[PDB]
């Protein structure tokens, strides 16, 4: 019994921001407005970076999908993370989940720390290791559930409760892995629902984009100021392409759910898999939390292969359908070894504590036929452990 | 007697980065690679690097006489990335007349993170030496400035800044384009552009560009490009690279039309003053000819009268469009005190000269005849 | 109990033509090659119109989806039709299904007939009104099942059986309403599987394109010659966008089927609806033939409203989710009155024979929430027929 | 003394069809409208029906091109070829077509191998020599197709003279393929032609990234028929291509002026080169119709044709030593292209009834530096006869 699916999601995803009354042509699809400037002083558009129709339409839609009042689009998820951090000042403290996306973790420790920001990496899954790390100078808590790539799950409503009792602290949930179709962090008390739209949101492996949804007025005004002032904004063509991808987010995420579950169950009953981590599986440590907190699950399946890296690498090389590549969340199935690839930027003593061993494989389960996905995992595991 | 034109500019703009042998199809125009990811067994992730963006960066670097070039989601984004080169405790010296957003970012955002910001008239070369501090690591100048178009001796300024310590000198070369000015050849460390303006030139791309020669400076900037992620879309990269192929022939037409407009306006009885680098009446005109191969289409002038006459003039224009931004093929007109520089403080505006009658024009590529008559009829309307 | 779903459809739609090894970057998604020309004499590309990477990738993938060896992309579904007709010559005869897309009807009747082509409109569901409409001059049989908009269904294998006994005649099936996820005319004996990719194929209401899939080697060579010779070619960017929509065709069509079924069922038990025409409903005259010929059904639901033209307009003007507009097959629900809009080009006495009356309404059911779609239809019918 | 330049070309190329009042946003650049269909029957609604029938971005482009041709109407097409095919759909079974002896290979092939199979009689006539034409004109002639200058021997046809002759025989259409000159240098309609047709793929777009055709017209009935055939045959261009092509028009005037400047220098350098037998270029006085060119044109494009001395093996080793000129098909871009038509454009024994010998080389002179282009030609000819 997961959370019941969010009402009107498919309808809002297809229609919010797409009202044909906005355009003199009454086009059913909003036009791509490339114009950098607009004629004045003879609607309310001045300069593309400060706001432009195609981006605004996508922002109105993504907000609705999050159940938020406002949304801001960015040139990437990374740029969305950097813009949020600019909400602070020198002397403030940032608490970050210990297992996050490599670049998020790389940004905080190598860049944000150089500008008077203190950053502490804390296992926020564990209840009051978090409150032990909170001080009166904490201003931002950055959690990511499920985590990348070990997919630890955080009680958002509980973690929000811990966070909001210490004055003004912004809780951010990086919702990249689940999409708002499966999880609505703002409904669970978080202050900011943030996405790398590069993944599931656009869903078509052809747009680098970030998204930031928010309810609080002042938080929005400050974020909105920073969107114009820092200029890390997306192309209107990319905004159009992402809005296009959104129109199928509901049917894609449900197919990701069905294929991901099938893959996860196959891996768990397989004689050559040590362990499977999938929030939809009962064997997941927080599976009951997931069902209370989500309406389903994406196609991110993480597992440990038996043996050493020699077997992990023969497995990847023998895949004929999964593509050995970085990134996730598209229609095509991707496989990757985080020790060498996506989390190679995190140093190894932090790899051993989070669990990113050399046998940890991350799968992005795509929209191909479940038959073909299992058979290629079958054949490729038999070649690795023959 | 301007500087001689940069050799091979047209040939490099059209061919650098555009080699057909990069692609299996041997296409003469580089394809637009939208793919975010790449199959592994030298591209990893689109934000990290992708063909279409790399071809544009290679081509821009050639136009700047640079070894390296980085592309960004906007001019503003490029500035933010450049400022991320520093650390808490550093000091920044900025031109007192700078693009409003540059002004706003330094004064309202960067100062929040342990960076000291000082606004200094770098046109006067001795106020810069007084401002330079052992904690100064970045000097951000714009020449010509926006919108009063003060001109700075780039080479002389570079001598001052580089004589002691590790200090980066950045020249925002938006108003000129690398076809008319090469800050790196004059001693700047970074040649930066809002490509949204002249570089792309077609009023349909938001983009920034950063060109550099120092290899250690490039390694830090490249790290920040990937780490901060203010990256441009590959399709925008394509369109900008498409715009570049006509930069030489547009900038030449921008020069001819801008000089025509500037000369007309100065002999017009309803105009109190004209500021155009190509005019001998410009305070630094001889410096410009020593520093530049020509001039762009940016003409600013003061209309006679009050804010009322400035408005009547702007509302009677029929070819110039009342709009923000600059550097397109379309002629644009704007009142900076109400529009692009309302973010700048009022008593900073009246010391800068940005009064109620200061008008900035972005002369486009329309027929010179039509542009001159549009200005004539509109000035007559403002002063019946 | 429909035909079992075609095997490997999703896998082929996502991967065929999309092999990273084609590109020096090994990009997972093929780049968009705009270049009109290519460097020679240092690649089998000369000039964009004869062929180009982005278009070729799309043609290879569509062919896989059609179970075909070849495919040809065109600037529009209309342009595909025009190109196919150029296969003929002066003196030949064309047999066209009597209920077709308005533009197909008008091109044969107003344009092709002026160039030595004879056009006969025939009910090919009646398997001879077809047989001696065939003459020794018959070179092309053009059918479209289900028809637009009365959605009559033709036995393709049976029709193909008749057509290929009389020598060298080409049977074309406009498979727009079904897409290759639900129906494979080539597997059923047609010579050509033709599409208005503008509809379900692309599915995102932002691309005008036609597709032509074929097996016969000589037939392909003549079509490939004409694609280059007539130049009705699609833009590489449109080729890219259509290939992008193809990646979700299977999940899209499945939701179209479930929503379209629900809309059709709601309408049939509704007291203000005279008659529903939906191939998935047991009430359709060829419902059983459909389940033997197809793996499912699209979102096109046609019905008759009780009353007169006034009620049809009141209903249409009161829809708040369905958009009163032309075309079909996208993610958004559409509604339209063929007599006044899409089939106003076919003559008025030919619409009363086909049943295209002033009360006939055609729905293109999209991918919104079923609940919201049924309540829009409910509310809009009550407005036309209040208590 | 060329024709004086057309009077508002640059202004109209930039503003005609670009009016920001068309859009709710007052964007100064027209949005790209992809939408295939448009909402109908709203309160107070008369607009757009279906993208193929017409759409904003295409309409803005057609308005702009028409202004550049001095025409009342323009129609855009998927390709120059599609424009040709659409134009001949104006006829019927039994009509006759007169076509220039030397035309583009595709135009030539379409009439012989396709249009003739549908009750259309095709006669190829040297229309430069005044009176093989009315010797060819019958009461069944309905369309005369000329192309001046020709591809690639660049014969020049008196358009006004040829139009005067043709219009003496009642109902008969004169069509001029204005690809090589562009409306910047030659206006067929002001010279008496009925249709001005382009392969916009070439100079119009001028960026080698768009395949497109254009036909501009003044006569009401000719336009109405042509407009019907546009929607009926559906050989329409993408709105994105329509956008890109209109974007390209904005620099057409400064591009063609640099093409003229570089083409002239290239033609003059080649003619006084010891390894060049003959140069054909309408700008040079040595051209047979140079005086006619100045009477009907405002200048000249960058197409330079010449014969190299020796024959084949020496003709192509010149092409292999070009390192700025690219060996490739097509023309009219910012790029410099070189090509041998006997093997490439007209490899499809009319080789020397046309004069298209084995030693004929066609150059498309780009917008690179004149210095580099001549040095590339000099070096490649020094390598030609070392």
């Amino acid at each position: 019994g997961f959370l019941p699916h969010f009402q009107h999601f498919a309808t809002q995803a297809i229609h919010v921001g797409q009202d044909p009354e906005q355009w003199t042509s009454r086009a059913v699809v909003p036009p791509i407005s490339l114009s950098t400037t607009f004629k004045q002083g003879a609607s309310g558009f001045i300069y593309s970076r400060l706001g432009n129709p195609t981006r605004n339409c996508l922002e109105k839609a993504v907000a609705a999908l999050d159940g938020a009042k406002y949304c801001l689009a960015f040139a990437s998820g990374m740029a969305a993370t950097v813009t949020i951090t600019h909400l602070l000042k020198a002397g403030d403290q940032i608490i970050c989940m210990d297992d996050v996306y490599g670049g998020t973790n790389a940004y905080f420790r190598q860049v944000a720390s150089e500008f008077g920001l203190k950053i502490s990496f804390v296992d926020c899954s564990k209840i009051k290791l978090l409150e032990a790390a909170i001080t009166p100078e904490t201003k931002l808590v950055w959690i990511e559930t499920p985590t990348n790539p070990t997919q630890k799950v955080i009680d958002i409503e509980g973690c929000a409760h811990i966070v909001h009792k210490h004055g003004d602290i912004i809780l951010v949930v990086d919702n990249t892995f689940m999409s708002p179709y499966f999880q609505r962090p703002l409904a669970l008390g978080a202050d900011i629902s943030m996405y790398s739209a590069t993944k599931y949101m656009n869903g078509h492996s052809d747009v680098v984009m970030g998204l930031v949804s928010v309810n609080c007025e002042s938080l929005h005004n400050r974020l909105r100021f920073l969107q114009n002032s820092l200029g890390a904004v997306p192309s209107p063509i990319d905004c159009y392409l992402c809005n296009r991808g959104l129109k199928t987010l509901h049917v894609r995420m449900e197919r990701h759910f069905k294929n991901g579950m099938a893959v996860a169950q196959f891996l768990e009953s397989n004689p050559w898999v040590e362990k499977v981590i999938y929030p939809g599986l009962p064997s997941h440590p927080q599976h009951e939390l997931v069902k209370r907190q989500c309406t389903g699950c994406g196609g991110m399946v993480t597992f440990y292969i038996k043996g050493t890296l020699q077997h992990a690498e023969i497995f990847l090389k023998n895949l004929k359908l999964f593509t050995l590549a970085v990134s996730l969340g598209g229609f095509e199935s991707l496989a990757e070894l985080p020790a060498s690839m996506t989390h190679a930027s995190v140093l190894k003593n932090d790899r051993d504590v989070l669990g990113i061993s050399d046998t940890l494989i991350r799968l992005s389960v795509g929209l191909e036929d479940e038959e073909d996905l299992l058979e290629d995992l079958d054949q490729a595991l038999k070649a690795a452990h023959p």
